[PDB]
């Protein structure tokens, strides 16, 4: 049986004061009857208004990135600043940061370990590109990603870790992942965790699907054996995120 | 003589809610008798708090970085988000972003042009490393950096632009810039702007000193013909920043 599901909203680099206020108001008025942890990952600029306006008992707030420590890093936000700011969840290693902003397997791993050490809950992202998948390298690429993370964690740290699998290979390329393709990837990840870190860790670990999800396909995805929720992109800026939440029943 | 001076506080990746609150209170309580534009560049997280609490009429708020466009750039903040948030000043091209976060001369130039196009006042940072200076390339590097920015600007855009010269060769290297070395760098920049953009633009341009300062040497630095103020790092998290403001009278 599954651990507690998670419905995470990755707003990415998006939003206005008005549009996210209206979104938060919808979230606040939504009845959620089952046990699910909901997460809103806003831009740094919008954390203050999200802290103030978001009140639903099943929602927490997350950052989309950080660096490990404060100092002479103009433009960046550190873990201690987020902690001082009351933000205790964080998304790390997003495919966009791996692609655009120099985050190697090892850089992601150090950020994840630093965030767990500071007391964060971490949604750590992995996932293979279209070249990697077609070339038959899905397993080695995705499991190398998570192994790099695992090499920097104690067994106890996995209690604070959530995995989001991003099927980068489908996004923007014109592909759409089937629930069986998603389940195949999640089962591969969980089997590696079971073998290399422990069956007990693997049974408790939440693995979120991070491809394109809507209110329709989310229920069918969550029915799969190794899907513990969603790390949602574009749909999390829209009212249908509510239906994605309800799909984790 | 000189155009209006600027005293900018680059807080870099630093600050708690309490410690920055106490700093803003000090700024709010400071009497500033001369014409100077003071600027507070906080982390993205602290922008809301600074907007609410900063009240001194000679102060504005700035961001430390941005990307040009909203979209699928997890972890980043865009210029439309900052503009929507009421932030109208921005530091771009800081040496730490050029070193750590992939910002080439061209990437800095594109960010500066996008910010100028969006209405921002921009503090665009240039300056050479110790290795560049020691190999005799101070002038080549500084002029290459500003030429790349100028390439993406029209003459009228310079009204929105401020240049900050960072003696990166003196940033934790063991070296210390003298006022004569700063002035030579500032004069070189002025000379290029006058010859390539216009003598009118050059006379109106603010070229800020972005190396280490205290009250005493800031007063000496402001005596130099081509220094129009300061883009301060570590002193700007301290009460001493008020003495740097005073050094521009």
């Amino acid at each position: 049986s599954k651990p507690q599901p998670i419905a995470a909203a990755n707003w990415k680099c998006n939003g206005s004061q008005q549009s996210l206020s209206e979104l938060i108001d919808l979230f606040n008025s939504t009845s959620i009857n089952h046990d699910v942890q909901c997460v809103v990952a806003s831009t740094f600029v919008h954390l203050a208004m999200t802290k103030e306006r978001l009140s639903h008992p099943k929602f927490v707030i997350a950052a989309q990135n950080a660096i490990a420590k404060s100092g002479a890093f103009t433009g960046e936000v550190s873990l201690p600043i987020l902690k001082d700011f009351g933000v205790n969840w964080i998304v790390l290693g997003h495919s966009e940061r791996r692609a655009y902003y120099g985050e190697t397997n090892e850089i992601v791993a150090d950020k994840v370990a630093a965030a767990v050490a500071s007391g964060f809950m971490v949604i750590a992202c992995i996932g293979e590109t279209l070249q990697e998948r077609e070339s038959g390298r899905t397993a080695v690429v995705v499991l190398t990603q998570i192994a790099a993370i695992a090499k920097k964690l104690k067994k106890a740290d996995w209690a604070k870790v959530v995995i989001a699998y991003e099927p980068v290979w489908a996004a923007g390329t014109g592909k759409v992942a089937t629930p069986q393709q998603a389940q195949e990837a999640h089962a591969l990840i969980r089997s590696w965790v079971s073998s290399k870190i422990g069956a007990d860790v693997a049974g408790e670990l939440r693995i979120l699907y991070g491809g394109s999800v809507n209110g329709k396909n989310a229920r069918t995805l969550y029915q799969q054996r190794d899907v513990n929720g969603f790390a949602v992109g574009g749909a999390s800026l829209k009212p249908e995120f509510v239906d994605i939440i309800k799909a984790t029943q």
